[PDB]
């Protein structure tokens, strides 16, 4: 593999042209992994690939940031963690904008088209990306709930301590852990609005849009599992403690 | 008002000065709607604030893009009825991006302090884009539903012509037709997201979170409603017509 | 309840109608600013204003939020202070993607059209938005700056303790100036951007694109100023210092 | 099932399994690019090479349908062209994600300690994505022109065409070719904007900031040139044809 064509002017693809760009990157394992334009069974099934494997690659990169946060925490390293959430955050944002490009340009003719091939198995829930981020959760959240522990604190206080005007006690490490919760919340909303765009995205292709009232029973009742229910539990505590 | 302010350095925020640049805009006008920081009972109550103007700012210009969508139609000029529609759909995309500063920034603790001094009564039912994006909306599908019809088309072909494996026979008005239907598909996406990320926000700032399991059951009922129902109906159609 | 517009076919009226929605909001005396439509030489004039008005509130609660800024870094509050800048960033993102509405959606004909029955001396150069954020751009740099002296440390320090990998010394309160660093520079790089697209936008509305080889010079040279030039100085020593 | 890490706590690993899901997607392939974490110099490595991974997915997905794009524009299938420079502009809109995630979140001291270990030629020039896409934009202009040509028209008269106020003659196909002009002056914009953004990046790793008044001169230079620079031409010439 010099290039994914044979005829062409300037229309070719050209790679594995040996720089050390390529090297370092591995890329043209990465580009290895295209369907072969000789095997293509439809114009719009690169795209279709090409989309799932640049949110299988960012995924792959959440859990590693996530497994990187873990050590923070167990090291109460808080300043260090809330840089891995952040991080995470951003690659989540990626798999949004993916998503959503399905949702814009992938025509619902070409994909039932292509899914009338499919070995009629080919399911989301086989993602190593998804099932990976949702086993890593568990681990992430209990180094967090650890060291607030350690801390002393309460997650009502870490969640007050994010208003300026609140004038409770404060020391440079709740501030911290304070820091940490607002990033981790910002990564779960990220992966809930990814759920809630892959549901339009699905709704958009395979029907079942609920306001007009394929498993999307299912899929409609997963779309708002959390990666981290507890952070969610105690927003709704604040409401009922502290709401009128 | 030559000001917002009255002590300083240069931390005063000058306006009001008779440019034409604020002429043109009435930015003077639009910078006196500010609550005055001499009446905030908060710091974040300005924030608060201006990301629900940014909002209605961009509803009232969705609103005025989908009338001249609707001239187009009614008058057969689809090419630049698209055009209408993708404004449409990248002004609610600031609304999206508004909802999101809200739930990324706002803090919980901030909204409930402030919000035990709300009048107890304001609801965003009441917005007025909201509502009149809510009507305009049947006079926009009528009118796309009646160039469809006048052209002899039914929906299945539009939805069919987008992929460019599909064999049947085309026309420059099908082909532009199916380039209307995309662009409401996509703005209609676009409102269904601000849906999504607006009740995910509330989860985040007075519970409610379904994966646990203020009136959040009427909410995320809502929370589904179309703009464009039957496309979401002809997508389903689709499905049930040429799936297997 | 007023009007926006008045002789339609009534499902297609905007309306304004005293709920407390709009009253804690100003909406009203907000929408008011909007050019009548009994006014309006160009049907893209309503579009051309209300991208100038969300860019300008967004504007406006940037500086409200780095007073705040100032006033927590002047009193060693530095987690409220990174908080503080992320909102801003998040805040100077709307403006981009507003400034790209236009590049995306205004017509080059209808601009020029537009420009001819405009009053030939208005300028962005009176942005109140874009002046007062230069202006308080220099007190938020000596906050900062000062904070780094009180706390004794080198600024250099502050970048190197961003890598988890970085073996010097570490207090809270030096990696705390460090999260507030990087919030600075995304700031920053945020109205960079603001600027790079506020260009590409003008090369497509008045020509002037430099690879080809009306005020152009002075705004080319004025989109690479930064708000905080001592991060990118400092940013240029580290290069020296470590990368060569 | 395989496994990008070794020696864990077991909820922490990663898993690589035969399913249909990841058959379809040849996904088992392109995990396999990623660098072994037994040989990682810095934790950062990661993250660097998976911004670029999916980075140059984008970049010859971007090809794929620019080709496509050519072989519409040869048959006068002008709806259909617009519909890949649509999905190309999406593209394209990934990888300034993808570089903006460097801006926010890579550490300059861990990028400078990278560079150390890294092979001192390796250079974005050799990007297969961005020499790829410069050799394919000459042929796309090509086809674009060829088309315009054989209509008979004036990229003046295409250009006016996108105004709902321009009086003067429409067809459907010169309206077809308007929003096909329209859609490759977003795509060139988006990749500008790459540009700009991929500079912004490098001034904050490398030094360099321009306004402060390793190869930085030819860098910004090279950051002006357009896809299309026709376009720009072109937009030029109605600046002076009708805003003097
Ligand atoms: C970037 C593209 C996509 C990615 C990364 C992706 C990923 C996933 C994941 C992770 C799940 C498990 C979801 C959960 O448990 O909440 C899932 C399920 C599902 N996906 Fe998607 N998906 C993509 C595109 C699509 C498309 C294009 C369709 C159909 C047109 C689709 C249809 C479904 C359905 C029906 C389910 C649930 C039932 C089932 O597993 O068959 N997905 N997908
Ligand atoms: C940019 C900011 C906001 C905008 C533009 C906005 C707008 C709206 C709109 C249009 C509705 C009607 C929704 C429907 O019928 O589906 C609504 C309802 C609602 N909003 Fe939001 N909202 C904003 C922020 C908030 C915040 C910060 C909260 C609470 C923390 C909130 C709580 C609610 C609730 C509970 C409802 C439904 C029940 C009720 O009307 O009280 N909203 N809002
Ligand atoms: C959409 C909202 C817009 C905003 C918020 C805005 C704001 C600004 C600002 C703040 C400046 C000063 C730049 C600096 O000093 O670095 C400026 C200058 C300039 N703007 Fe924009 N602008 C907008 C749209 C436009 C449009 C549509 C044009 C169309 C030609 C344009 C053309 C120019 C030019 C040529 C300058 C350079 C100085 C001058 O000739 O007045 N702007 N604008
Ligand atoms: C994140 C993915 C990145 C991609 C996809 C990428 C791609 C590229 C491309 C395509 C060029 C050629 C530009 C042109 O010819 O106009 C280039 C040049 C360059 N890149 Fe980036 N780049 C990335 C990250 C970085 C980073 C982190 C640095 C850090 C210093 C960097 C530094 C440079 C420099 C200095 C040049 C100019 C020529 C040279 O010195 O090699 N790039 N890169
Ligand atoms: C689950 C979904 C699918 C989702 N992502 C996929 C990737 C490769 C193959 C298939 C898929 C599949 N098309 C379905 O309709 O269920
Ligand atoms: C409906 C919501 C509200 C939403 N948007 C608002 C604007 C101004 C005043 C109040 C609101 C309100 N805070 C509530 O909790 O119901
Ligand atoms: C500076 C620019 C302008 C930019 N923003 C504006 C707002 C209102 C009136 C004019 C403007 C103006 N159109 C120009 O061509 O110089
Ligand atoms: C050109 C740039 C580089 C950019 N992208 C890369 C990928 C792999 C290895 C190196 C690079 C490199 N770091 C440099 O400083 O020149």
């Amino acid at each position: 593999s010099l290039n994914p064509d044979e005829p062409n002017a300037l229309l070719s693809y050209d790679f594995d042209r040996g720089s050390n760009y390529e090297n370092v990157l591995h890329l043209t394992d990465a580009l290895g992994a295209l369907v072969p334009e000789s095997e293509t069974e439809h114009p719009d099934q690169r795209f279709f690939q090409v989309t799932h494997l640049i949110t299988e690659y960012a995924w792959v990169q959440v859990h590693y940031e996530l497994r990187r946060a873990i050590g923070h925490l167990d090291e109460d390293r808080y300043h260090q963690a809330v840089r891995m959430f952040d991080r995470a955050t951003g690659l989540s944002e990626v798999t949004v904008q993916a998503v959503r490009l399905l949702t814009d340009h992938l025509p619902q003719h070409s994909l039932l088209m292509m899914r009338n091939a499919l070995p009629e198995d080919a399911t989301g829930l086989d993602s190593p990306g998804y099932r990976n981020l949702r086993r890593v959760a568990r681990p992430v959240w209990k180094a967090y709930e650890q060291a607030v522990e350690r801390a002393g604190l309460s997650l009502q206080d870490v969640i007050a301590q994010q208003d300026d005007g609140y004038d409770g006690p404060r020391s440079g490490g709740s501030q911290s852990l304070a820091l940490v919760r607002e990033a981790m919340l910002r990564l779960d909303g990220s992966v809930l609005g990814w759920k809630q765009h892959h549901l339009i995205m699905v709704w958009s292709q395979l029907g079942g849009q609920p306001g007009l009232r394929r498993s999307l029973a299912t899929l409609e009742a997963r779309s708002q599992l959390a990666l981290f229910p507890e952070l969610w539990r105690a927003a709704e505590d604040a409401y009922w403690l502290l709401g009128t």
